[PDB]
């Protein structure tokens, strides 16, 4: 098995995937961006990726496509790596189930909703050249109600005593909401607040394999 | 099979399952919900799906689940139903394939991106209860980058004519942007600025299935209010 190649930087949505890679355990290589210098809409990444925001996979291992294929968004991206590196669902349930399904559901949300959302938040609060106050209230609020429909969704795995979103194991959607559940703080918003979010972030926190996720790329250099 | 019963609402994103269902040839039964009576917020509904947003769907078809498969997420919804009714691959490719990837790629950037941007903008635009110029333009600007994207992916798709996000077949990805492209004339953003879209939207809307899906549910005097 090649490394798989990560063009990152590290915010929640780069987070997502280095962390998700080190869970699969699968060898990976990083091209690190500098998101304050417009790096990702340089023209030879744009080729990779229209979009032209990080982070973008390029997977040598797959066959069927010449020099790898190239993937972006970290909803598709988490969903691919599932498919492909994680036959005996220890992170995952069997296609066509219900639980994969579902799985679908609150990945989709966090993409959809979550991370649109508290990254709104974040531009009025920390980038905008000017203060508004309407906006900051507008995405501040739905952060929060966003947190509150995952703290439900977890009180409704009774089963599993709200350790996973879905069933008896993290999955994809897990390890997405993970990546911005990591920088709430910076909202002055306590996840503790939904004491299920509370248990299951300090669950997730534990394990070797999203410690070194949240490593990749450094804040450095 | 038993009807897929849908609750919804005439909206972008009621529209893209509306179309793929009609698309796809199923039975299906509507239940519509007034957003400007905070419908989708009552206990029953959160019950189905706890973020109390439309559109959902139950598949009673769906035999592992007693009461059959209740699925949010437009996104969830559209991949859900391709996997399941489109088995012959008229609207999607074989799973595993580069090519079903490359669709997955682009609907989640049609369901993270577009969607939330363009509903941004529509929010500064006609349901604000103050002007905020800041976000008209935030939103208005990158709803335009968005779009800009799309026309560059379609330029990709050379060896197709550009006709098709992925391929040589509309696939959900397609049927995704469709809902929301539906709605850019209410903020008088011409989609024939961008030429290769502007082919393509007009060839979906010659298709009967999706003229069908866009009636569903009915456009009248009761939804046809912008404010
Ligand atoms: N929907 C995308 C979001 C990607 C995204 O927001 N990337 C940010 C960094 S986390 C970026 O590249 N920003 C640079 C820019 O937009 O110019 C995903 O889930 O991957
Ligand atoms: N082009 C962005 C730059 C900032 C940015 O890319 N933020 C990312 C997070 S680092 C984001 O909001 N992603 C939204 C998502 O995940 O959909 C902007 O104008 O706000
Ligand atoms: N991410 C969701 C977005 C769903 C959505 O925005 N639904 C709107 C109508 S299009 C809604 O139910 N609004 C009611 C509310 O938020 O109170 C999806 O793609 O399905
Ligand atoms: N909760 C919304 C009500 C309006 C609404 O639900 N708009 C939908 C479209 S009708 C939307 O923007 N959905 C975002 C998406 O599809 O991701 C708000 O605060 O403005």
């Amino acid at each position: 098995l090649k490394p798989i190649k990560l063009y990152t930087a590290p915010t929640p949505n780069g987070y997502k995937i280095s962390i998700f890679l080190e869970v699969l355990g699968l060898d990976y290589e990083v091209q690190k961006f500098d998101l304050s210098k417009n790096e990702t809409k340089e023209d030879w990444f744009v080729k990779l990726n229209p979009n032209g925001r990080i982070p973008t996979i390029n997977d040598p291992n797959f066959k069927g496509v010449d020099g790898g294929l190239v993937l972006s968004q970290t909803g598709a991206i988490l969903q691919y790596l599932a498919d492909t590196y994680d036959k005996e669902h220890k992170f995952s349930y069997p296609a066509g189930t219900a639980e994969y399904y579902k799985t679908l559901e609150y990945l989709i949300f966090q993409v959809a909703e979550n991370g649109p959302i508290q990254g709104q938040a974040n531009h009025f609060v920390f980038a905008a050249k000017e203060k508004v106050p309407y906006g900051i209230n507008r995405y501040i609020t739905d952060t929060k109600r966003i947190y509150g429909v995952f703290e439900d969704i977890l009180s409704r795995n009774k089963a599993n005593d709200s350790k996973y979103l879905v069933g008896d194991r993290y999955t994809v959607a897990d390890f997405a909401l993970l990546g911005w559940a990591y920088r709430l703080s910076r909202l002055e918003i306590d996840i503790n607040q939904w004491p299920l979010l509370g248990k299951w972030y300090d669950s997730l926190l534990k394990l070797p394999a999203v410690q070194k996720g949240f490593e990749v790329p450094p804040k450095n250099a």
